[PDB]
Order: C-alpha cells, then structure tokens, then sequence
C-alpha cells in the first residue's frame, strides 16, 4: 500500500495533543484529518470551507508523542458548493522500533462546503479556476 | 437542553466546554475537527468509567453538522453507552450547543451526533477483558440499556 | 454535601494545565473558576463582562491530571451593573483510588460588573431579561 | 515600576510576561482569572526557593482589579515574602502593568495584588518542614522582614 | 515549490504547518521566533534520523526573513543534511510558503533558509558519536552530499 | 559575566515548550529572544515591528522544565526604520543542582523595522520619543 492524494499537512505528535493519559487520542486524528482536507477544500472553493459530513472511520494502529504524522488528501467530488476529499493518515515512526517505518493509520471521506460571509452555501467558481481544474482532472482519471 | 423541534439530549454530561479563540481553524471558525476532538475525549470518559482503566478508539460512526458554532458559545457532550462487550465499550456522543454570541442569545441546539467505538488496552495497547464482577459502573450503563 | 448551583464548566484536567512540576495548582483553578463565573455573569448581564473583585479562598483538596473538574455557580445578588456570583469546585476522581468519588475543592464569590465597549460600567437590562428573572427568583428562596 | 500616585512595585520580579491573545477569554479580554493564575505561578517560584523543594497553594486572600489589562501590554509580578512558619510560606504578590496596547504608551500602573498561603509539601502531598539550618534563601527573606 | 524567480525547494520535506492565531506575536502578525522555532524542530527530525536517538542544537547562522507570513498561509521546512562529523550534522534547513489569507492565492516562495548544527547527545546531554556501521539514513545522507 | 541590557522577558520554561523528548530546544530560545527583543524595539519605534534579520548565534547550556528563563535587551543601533537589538539568555536553575545558579545560555543581535499596516518600512518618529532618547543616550557610552 501506498500513501495516495497530495500531502497536506506534515505534523509531529506532540504531548500537548494527547488525552490525560499521555495518549494520542482519535479524536486528535479525526481533527488533523478536518483541518487537513479543508486546505484542499478551499484551494478548490477559492474561499471559506465548512464541513458539513464526515464518513465512518476505523483507527488500525496506534500513535506514539514523537511520531510523524501526515494527512494526504485526494478530491473525489466537486458539486456546487460541495466537495468531497478523501483523506488517508500514515505515520513515519520515530518513538520504537522499526523506527523510520511507515504505516496507515486510517481515512474517511470529508464532505466540505462552500460558504459566504454569512455561513450560507456558494457556488464554487468554476471560471479561472486553476485548483478546480486540477482536481477534476484528476477524478478524470481515478 | 431542549430544541425548537422538542428533541432533548440523552445520556450524562461528559464535557461542558466553551468554544476559545485557540479552538478555531485558521480563518477564526470553530471547525468539525475540534468537535470530533470533543467528542472523542468525552465519549472516553464514559467508557473508561465503565472499562475500570484504559481504553482506547477503535471505530466512529458517520456524523453530519447541521449547523455552524461560534467562539463564546458553550458546548456540550453527552454520553450514553449503547453496547458492552468483551473488551468494546460502544458510546453515543450528542454535541450540544447553547448559545452565546449570537442572536438569538440562550438558544440551545444540537449539532452533531455519533456512536464511538473504544476498547478497553492494558499498558501494552493489547485488548483486556471488562471486568464484570462488582462494576458498579457496567451494572449502571447495563440497566440503562435495558430501560432507554 | 451537595453541589450548590448549575452546572457551568465540566473540564478534564489536562497536562497543559499543570505547572511546570506536573501539579494542578491553585492558579489554574482559580481561572476556571472566573471563567466559568462569568459565563452565568454574561447570561444574567446580556453582554460584557468584567471581574472586579474575588473573596478569599481555600484549597482543601489536592487535584490530579486526568481528573473531571466542575465549576458550579449561583447567583447571590444583582445590583445596578455588578453581578455577585458564588462558584464552587468539585472533581470526580479518575487518576487515583477511589475512582469515582466527588469532592469539593474550594468556592468562592465573585464579582462581576457590566462594562459597555469602553470597558465602562454599563445598566444591567431589567426589562425582557428572564435571564435576570429566574436568577432573583432564585435568590429570592436562598 | 512608579504610578501617577507615586506607588512603586515592592519586592522581587516574579515574572515578565506579553498578554498573549491565547491569555484571553472567548471575548478577546484578559480576564481576571488569568491573572490569579500568573499570581499564583509567580508567587510559588518564591516559596520553593525559600522551601528548598515542591509546594502547593492553600490559600488566597480577597483581591480587586482595579484596572484592565490589553492584548500586548507587559504584565509583572512581583513577590514579598511576609511570614515563614514551619512548612507554611506567605508571599504577597503585585502585579504591574506596563502599557502597551493603548495610550498612555508606557503608563505603569498596579492591577492588583495579595498574598498567597503556600505549604511545602513531599511527594505525597504531605506538609513537611521548610529547612532552617543553611537555607540562605530563608535567611534573606527572614532580613527582608525585619526591614521592609 | 517554485517561485517567480525559478527558485526551487531544495531538500526532503521536514514539517507542513499552518500558521495559526495561536501562532502569532500579540499583534497577530506571524513573527521571526515562530519561523526559527518550526526550522529547529523540523531540522532535528532529520538529524535524529541520521544521528539514531537524541540531538540537542549547537549552533544556528545567521538568516534574512525576505517576506511576511499571514495567519492561515501554509508553512513547510526542507532539510538536506551538508555534513555528518562525529557527533555532530549539519542541515539545511529552507522555509517555503504557500500563500493562503493574501492575494497571489496559491503562490509559493521562500520566506528564509538557514544552516543548523546538532550534536548526538546521550541520556545525560553528553555528546556521542553517531553509529556509521549499518546506518541507512546515514549513508542515504552521504550519498546525497556526493551529488547535491 | 553579568547580565547586560534591561530586562524582557522572565519566563518558567513549561512541558508545553518541550520538543516531542521533553527537551527544551533551541528554537524555543530562539523565540523567547525574538519576542522579547521586539518589546524593546516596538517601544523605540513607536508601533508595529517585524524581524528583517538575526546574526548566529551557539547554544553553550542547556535548560530544564523548572528553570527561569530571562531575555535581556540592549538596542545597538537606530537607524531610519531598523533597530539592531542585542539579547542575552540567563538561566537560574530550578530544576537540577546547584538550585539558585545562574548562567547565560546564548545572545544574538536581532535587527527589526519599523512597518505601517501594510507591512511596508516607515520611518522610526524622532521628536517627542523619549524610547529612542533614552537608547541613543545609552548606545553614546557603550
Ligand atoms: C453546511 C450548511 C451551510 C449546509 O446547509 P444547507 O441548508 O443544506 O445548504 P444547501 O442546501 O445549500 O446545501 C449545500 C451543499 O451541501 C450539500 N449537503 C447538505 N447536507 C449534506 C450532508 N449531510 N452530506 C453531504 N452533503 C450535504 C448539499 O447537497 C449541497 O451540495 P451542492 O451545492 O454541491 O449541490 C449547513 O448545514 C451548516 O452551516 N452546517 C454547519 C457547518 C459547520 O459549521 N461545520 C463545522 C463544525 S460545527
Ligand atoms: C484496540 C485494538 C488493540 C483492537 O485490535 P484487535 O486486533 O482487533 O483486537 P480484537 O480483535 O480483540 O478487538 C477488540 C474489540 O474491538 C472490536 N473491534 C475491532 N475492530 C473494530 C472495528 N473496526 N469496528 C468496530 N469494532 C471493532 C472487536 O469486535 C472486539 O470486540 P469485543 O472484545 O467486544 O468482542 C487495535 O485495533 C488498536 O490498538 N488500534 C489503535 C487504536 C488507537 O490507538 N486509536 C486512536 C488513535 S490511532
Ligand atoms: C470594574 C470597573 C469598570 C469599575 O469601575 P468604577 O469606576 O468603580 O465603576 P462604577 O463606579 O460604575 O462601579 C460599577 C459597579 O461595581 C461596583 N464595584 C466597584 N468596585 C468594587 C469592588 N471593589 N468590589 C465589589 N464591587 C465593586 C460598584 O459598587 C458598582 O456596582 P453597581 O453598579 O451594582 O452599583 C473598573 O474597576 C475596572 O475596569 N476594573 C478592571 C476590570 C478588569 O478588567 N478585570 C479583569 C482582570 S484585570
Ligand atoms: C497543603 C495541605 C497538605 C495542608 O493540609 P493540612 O492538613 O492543614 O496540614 P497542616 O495542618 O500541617 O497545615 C500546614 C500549614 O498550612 C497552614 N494552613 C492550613 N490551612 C490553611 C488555611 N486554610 N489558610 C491559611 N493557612 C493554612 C497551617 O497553619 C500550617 O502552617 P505551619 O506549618 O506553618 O504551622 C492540604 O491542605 C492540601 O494538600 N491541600 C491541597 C493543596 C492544593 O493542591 N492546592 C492547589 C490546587 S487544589
Ligand atoms: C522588513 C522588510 C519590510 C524590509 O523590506 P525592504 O524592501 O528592504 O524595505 P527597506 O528598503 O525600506 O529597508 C528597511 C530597513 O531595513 C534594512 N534592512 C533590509 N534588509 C536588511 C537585512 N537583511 N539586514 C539588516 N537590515 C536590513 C534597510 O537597510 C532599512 O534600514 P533603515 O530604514 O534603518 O535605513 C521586508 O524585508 C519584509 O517584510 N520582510 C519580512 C519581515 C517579517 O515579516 N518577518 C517576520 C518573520 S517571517
Ligand atoms: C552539545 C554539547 C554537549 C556539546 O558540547 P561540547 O563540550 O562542545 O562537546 P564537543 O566538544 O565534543 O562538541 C560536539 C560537536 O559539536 C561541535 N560544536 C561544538 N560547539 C560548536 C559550535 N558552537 N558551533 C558549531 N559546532 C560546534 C564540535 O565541533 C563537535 O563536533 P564533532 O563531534 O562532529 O567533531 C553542549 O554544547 C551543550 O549541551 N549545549 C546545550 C545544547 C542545548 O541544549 N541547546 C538547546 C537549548 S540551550
Ligand atoms: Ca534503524
Ligand atoms: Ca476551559
Ligand atoms: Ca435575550
Ligand atoms: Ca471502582
Ligand atoms: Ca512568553
Ligand atoms: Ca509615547
Ligand atoms: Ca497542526
Ligand atoms: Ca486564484
Ligand atoms: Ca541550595
């Protein structure tokens, strides 16, 4: 298995995102997944994101403080104001062995929408639109 | 809490958080991320309580948003345990808001909602059996279930 | 003894909120406490709020991280723009036996005070304010 | 530190700290219970030099704010200690404000102060005897109270 | 990353950040300390790698910041690790920015670019020598040093 | 060796300033120093400030969770929208033995600039700023 979408976020797991018992939690990856998906997001919306669904999610494997953590993300919708990214968690292990190591930890589907000033939903632009073109090219394909 | 619809929240309080400036993404918007975190974090106290030690998340559920939160407003997880089985602890988390810094003012709504799948570990990360003798805590959730 | 007041803040105690020891010390728990105060405060207030003054406390109870922290608030009186609000701390124990007790840790009143946009004491709204209404019906008893 | 009514701070820089937008309440406002807190920390850096080891806050005494603090100003605390007894410390703590935010540019003024119970404690919580013999952090807080 | 003059990110991708409110001096700006501090962090991923356990930072040269970052703007750390001696490694360490708050949305450039040395340390901060017999990050690190 | 500029920032080294180890690391000190610097230089300058330049700099100690940090200030050179500042690290131990010791960690000259809303250089005002008197008047001996 191989890692697939474009890198979105590189970030090490610090003791200040663990939970109480010194663990890093899911919810810390359910949050890094969000925030992740949502650069792509609003690359493609060229403007503010909200996440309106998220899909299930199983966590496979466990994370240690030390840790490398990376969120790739991958467009597989875009609707009007809704685009669905598909984002996959792999960890490069530095706290035991085998250090240096990578593995899947989870994905899940995010559905993000576009939205104005106001929270209320809006039509992404689809004219001069770079970042729309490249993602829909890539569904194109996959 | 008690919405427009009539719907009232189930279970017990885990968490009763304010929605901070540090809580928000980039743009200064309390985001899905942070409620999931909540979420997660809340639902774990419950299962813990039961579990008599560690636990650790396995699996989430699908959730939707229904509406946005701003930073100010309170909000709130409830928890109900839904299923005890050897070493899983399945907990339903309601995510709660009342609200503070926009009209109208006191408003209480729900968010989201979402059953969180954990397991309770040893020290090693490896799957330990609940006890089920003398858990107060199990013979609780277990009459709850009963009754819901 | 029973919890006296509504529930305003439920918190985990977290490592981010120990000194630099790894002790949960009085500090933090005194800014719960005013945090959670003020959210009652703000209710009955309708808008900003400040902390003007604080009685004197005690601590009677060490907590530990990963312990569940409550701060319970009542409202003792409602003048023109100060706000008088009693908070007690109670904990239910996670990280040591017996897990699951409650006890108090310290209370004390605090008051608040009205402030507009210049951080000037502002009439606290009696008309329309069941906010106000259910806090000296309240009172009136407790 | 000297105010417009000729007050000066009174004893040791404690700490020297940016009012930071994490520092304030979902309003954007430092809030009074972040100073208790800066109070609280600053003050038991006192107490463990003259305790020779950990301590905890047993008590405070009433306190008032008699001015706000702004995102950006400077904000010092600073410590006397008033009494030592057998494994209780009292400090009283100050706390300065140096203008940053707004006009007056560079105005310092004191927000609040009052003095902490600290106890020297073990590992296990217990109170234990501060040291007296060859404790020189003990003998210049013991100078400093028969002059200051 | 590839900027307007044809400037390309030299090195492995250490750390891809946003630059967050929580991030920023206590006027909101993003400053020079957060930059210098994500460069450290991120250039001793590297080092550890290759230096197989625990590294402390020696030295840092001097560094221009050419471009401000806003709140919310994507922030990545390259590494190319220059010279391996006997406990201590040099890296490189470059900072590229994808532009987020600010028009040209989407453009990339190099914000600053600095040398760090670390040294291989043991449990007691002593310096150690870095393992070379079976050592794969090491010679991976070699072998781009020859040619890059 | 004693202390030389005036007094920053005095800060507890806390376990969220940390790397992933538990190690107070060198970007850390980097930024105390940058933030302390720039209070200095802000009050010269009459307003917003931004970092254009930082000289080498060596870590010659290490520092523990526990210790006081102290960054110390001493403005080199007014210039028409740069301040050079020279900071200094001092350490008093908390952590480890000896307990009350002091030692420097590090010093570096940091070069700031003066900048309007829009980020673009202005020129450092020069009548009625007793900030830039009082500098100039110390850099005349140094
Ligand atoms: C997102 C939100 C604006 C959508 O509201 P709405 O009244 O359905 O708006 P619309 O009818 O215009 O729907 C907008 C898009 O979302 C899609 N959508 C709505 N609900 C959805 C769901 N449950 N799952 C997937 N897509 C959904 C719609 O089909 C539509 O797609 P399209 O424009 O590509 O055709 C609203 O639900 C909301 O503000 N939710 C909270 C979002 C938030 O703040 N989340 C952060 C965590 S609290
Ligand atoms: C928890 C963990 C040890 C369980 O692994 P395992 O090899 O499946 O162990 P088991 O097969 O005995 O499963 C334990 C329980 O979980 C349940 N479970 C396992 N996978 C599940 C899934 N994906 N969805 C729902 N339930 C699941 C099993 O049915 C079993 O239930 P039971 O004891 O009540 O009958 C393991 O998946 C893990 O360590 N994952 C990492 C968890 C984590 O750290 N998450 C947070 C950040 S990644
Ligand atoms: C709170 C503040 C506006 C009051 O200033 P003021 O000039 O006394 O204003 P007022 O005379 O209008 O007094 C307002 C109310 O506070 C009450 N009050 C003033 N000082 C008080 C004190 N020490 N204790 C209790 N009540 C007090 C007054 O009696 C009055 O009450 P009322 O309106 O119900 O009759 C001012 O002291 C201040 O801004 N302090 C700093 C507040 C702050 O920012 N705190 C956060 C931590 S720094
Ligand atoms: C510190 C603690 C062990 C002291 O408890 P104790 O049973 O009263 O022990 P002692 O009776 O020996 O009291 C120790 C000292 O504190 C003083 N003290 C106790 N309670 C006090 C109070 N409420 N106000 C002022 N001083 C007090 C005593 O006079 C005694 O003084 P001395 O040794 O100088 O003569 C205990 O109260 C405690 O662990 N509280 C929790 C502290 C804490 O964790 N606070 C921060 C977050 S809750
Ligand atoms: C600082 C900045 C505005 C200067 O841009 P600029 O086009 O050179 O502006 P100027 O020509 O007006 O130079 C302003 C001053 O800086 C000085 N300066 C410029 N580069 C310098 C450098 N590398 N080292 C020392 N001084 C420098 C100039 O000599 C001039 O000094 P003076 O006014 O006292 O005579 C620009 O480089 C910038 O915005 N950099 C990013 C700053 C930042 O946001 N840093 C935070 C970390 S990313
Ligand atoms: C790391 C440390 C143990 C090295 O100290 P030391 O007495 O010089 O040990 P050594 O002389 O054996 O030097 C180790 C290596 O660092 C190099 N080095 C030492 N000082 C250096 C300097 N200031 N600049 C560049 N390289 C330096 C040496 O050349 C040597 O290289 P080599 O093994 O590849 O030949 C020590 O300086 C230290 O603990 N400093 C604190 C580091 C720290 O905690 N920093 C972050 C926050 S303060
Ligand atoms: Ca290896
Ligand atoms: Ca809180
Ligand atoms: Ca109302
Ligand atoms: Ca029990
Ligand atoms: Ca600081
Ligand atoms: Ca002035
Ligand atoms: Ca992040
Ligand atoms: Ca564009
Ligand atoms: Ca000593």
């Amino acid at each position: 298995r191989q890692s697939k979408g474009v890198l979105l976020l590189r970030t090490l797991a610090m003791p200040s995102d663990t939970n109480a018992n010194g663990d890093i939690f899911g919810g810390w990856i359910m949050s890094q997944m969000d925030m992740g998906g949502a650069i792509l997001a609003k690359e493609i919306a060229h403007g503010r994101v909200v996440t309106v669904a998220v899909e299930s999610m199983n966590f496979i494997k466990p994370i240690s403080v030390g840790d490398v953590v990376c969120c790739y993300g991958q467009c597989l919708k875009v609707g009007r104001s809704s685009i669905k990214i598909k984002v996959e968690v792999w960890v490069k292990k530095v706290a035991s062995e085998p250090i240096g190591e990578r593995y899947c930890v989870t994905d899940a589907v995010f559905t993000f929408v576009a939205v104005d000033n106001n929270g209320r939903s809006r039509t992404i632009p689809r004219e001069n639109n770079q970042e729309l073109e490249k993602a829909l090219a890539l569904i194109s394909e996959q």
